[PDB]
């Protein structure tokens, strides 16, 4: 295929495993604040210039798309632009300088090297092996570029801050420039280009195991530093600066793959159809890479803007986790025939339910040894988080049972289905719950009645299924495994639950907000999975949206534990 999409979850597996390793040390305190300094600078004066220096050297000039770099930072620069020229609009007058350098940098610098290089290779090592290349070229070329600008603007305040020193521009143009040139990533290129034509791309043979074992050490290395500048990152922001956070994580993530993906196809005027395809995908992909975390450390070299940046670079590059996988994923449905789409929603699902699974456990040990579990609603709540734990425990087990036998893959159906179903109304039965506990003290919630129904009535409807229905289980789609039946008992689950949360919630209206957000959080996803089993019911022929919006909504059935573990984890 135009890329090896299979390859993604492992490359964000060790990319955000190793970053997750990074985050349990620091927490445990395995490496402390000061201790972490030392792996940075071996990552950052070491391992990286190594890395930019041996793959620069190496660099076959003579086969660069210089489209797709031309494309990539055009696109940047637009969202570069924009972001400057509308934080200058916006940002209020004795901060938008700081705002302004830093935003910007922040919308268009991708963590390029640490997180992006793995993920690239993974995908595109074996397909089109030169798109690795680009990170080397566009990252570095990108700082090249706009980091100096906003440096600047850091600069001119700086300098108005400095209301005794009214000096010249000269110095502000400079000092940014200079900051610029004194970055490993940017000096490493300028002499790894320098070698380049001096060695004619060849890495002395004497120098290349040194090249090699600095170089190769970098991603591990670098992305456990990043995890442990990750701990203790994220500080109770303002209501204003968290949209300013939203708003330009949605600039790094969202607009800038979106202008990247465009960017290609206005340049790459190309002829060959399925390399301007990949080409616009990789454009995407390289569009969602995180936040570098040298723009925080910018942030603290001026003491400008560090919360909102480092919470920033923190929370993109776990948002980054997520939508390069989706993206990814959906980037690629369009190559894929109606059987191995079927197959790589399955794969989709059973990929977000390990990792869902994870966060789960997590999150109910958490609400357990915590005890939080003793208090109402917590109790429901916890049952609701075993309820999704079950849901994506039952999804792990359906991808290993998909070809093994039919009494096993009816009886690990069973299980899948009926905590599905247990999941749909655990949100319906938290929110009555919410309106029931809010309705007077007095009221004794009726617990025990709430978890019988919350399994009973699940197991009820999978018994139902199998003795109204039929074993659709030749299909690939274990939401499908007992076809029109399975769906129209999908639609009344969460069509129940819809209305109870509803009127509940309504109720309620006329501790708390955490579980109203999570159960309105599951209701979009609940009319997400609505939508989808009347729209596959009556479509008999469904379109694209409808394979978007199946990746959607599966994406939410297993992925929906993650909701669980920002909320309570
Ligand atoms: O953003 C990048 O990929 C480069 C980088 C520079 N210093 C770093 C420290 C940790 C992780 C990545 C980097």
């Amino acid at each position: 295929p135009s890329m090896s999409i299979t390859r993604l979850f492992p490359a964000l597996l060790e990319c955000f495993g190793i970053v997750l390793c990074g985050y349990i040390a620091g927490r445990a305190n395995v490496i402390t604040s000061t201790q972490a300094k030392g792996l940075g600078n071996f990552v950052s004066r070491f391992a990286l210039p190594a890395l930019l220096f041996k793959n620069m050297v190496v660099l076959n000039f003579s086969n660069v798309d210089w489209s797709f770099l031309y494309s990539i930072l055009i696109a940047k620069a637009s969202v570069f632009f924009i972001v400057c020229v509308l934080t200058l609009l916006v940002a209020s007058p004795d901060s938008r300088f700081s705002k302004a350098g830093l935003f910007p940098i922040f919308a268009t610098q991708s963590n390029d090297f640490a997180l992006g290089y793995p993920i690239v290779e993974a995908l595109y090592q074996t397909t089109y092996p030169e798109y690795l290349q680009y990170i080397y070229l566009v990252a570095p070329i990108s700082l090249m570029m706009l980091n100096p600008i906003g440096f600047i603007f850091c600069e001119i305040q700086k300098w108005k801050d400095t209301q005794n020193a009214s000096q010249n521009k000269i110095k502000i143009v400079g000092l940014g420039l200079l900051r610029v040139l004194q970055n490993p990533i940017v000096f490493m290129v300028f002499i790894g280009i320098a070698f380049n034509f001096i060695l004619d791309r060849k890495v002395p043979v004497y120098v290349e195991n040194f090249l090699d074992g600095l170089g190769n050490s970098f991603s591990g290395s670098a992305l456990f530093y990043l995890g442990l500048t990750m701990v203790g990152k994220i500080k109770r922001l303002k209501k204003s600066a968290f949209v300013v956070l939203i708003l330009l994580i949605t600039a790094k993530l969202l607009v800038l793959p979106l202008l990247c993906r465009e960017m290609v196809e206005l340049l790459d005027k190309g002829d060959s159809v399925v390399n301007h395809t990949s080409l616009s995908n990789y454009a995407f992909l390289y569009g969602v890479f995180p936040v570098a975390p040298g723009v925080a450390i910018f942030a603290t070299q001026f003491n400008m803007e560090v919360e909102i940046i480092t919470s920033g670079m923190v929370i993109s590059t776990f948002v980054s986790a997520p939508i390069m996988y989706v993206s990814a994923w959906l980037l690629t449905f369009p190559t894929m025939d109606p059987k191995p789409l079927a197959y790589a929603i399955q794969n989709v699902s059973f990929d977000i339910s390990i990792v869902s699974l994870i966060s789960l456990i997590w999150s109910l040990a958490i609400l357990l040894l915590s005890k939080k579990y003793k208090q109402l609603p917590h109790m429901l709540t916890t049952n609701l988080l075993i309820a999704q734990s079950i849901v994506c425990a039952g999804m792990m087990i359906w991808n290993f049972v998909k070809e093994k036998n039919f009494v096993g893959q009816i009886l690990v159906f069973v299980l899948l289905y009926s905590s599905l179903y247990s999941t749909y109304l655990w949100t319906g039965l938290l929110a009555i719950s919410l309106f029931l506990l809010k309705k007077r003290e007095r009221v004794q919630i009726p617990v025990g009645i709430i978890i019988i129904s919350g399994w009973g009535i699940p197991a009820l409807l999978v018994g139902v299924l199998l003795i109204t229905g039929k074993h659709n289980g030749d299909s690939i789609d274990s939401a499908f495994f007992y076809g029109k039946e399975q769906m129209i008992t999908t639609a009344v689950t969460l069509f129940c639950s819809i209305l109870i949360a509803g009127i509940s919630l309504m109720c309620m209206n006329q501790q708390l907000t955490r579980h109203v957000l999570l159960c309105l959080l599951l209701i979009i996803g609940l009319f997400a999975n609505l939508s989808s089993c009347l729209w596959w019911l009556f479509n008999q022929e469904p379109g694209r949206l409808y394979v978007e919006l199946q990746f959607f909504c599966a994406v939410f059935n297993f992925g929906q534990g993650f909701i669980s573990f920002g909320i309570f984890g």
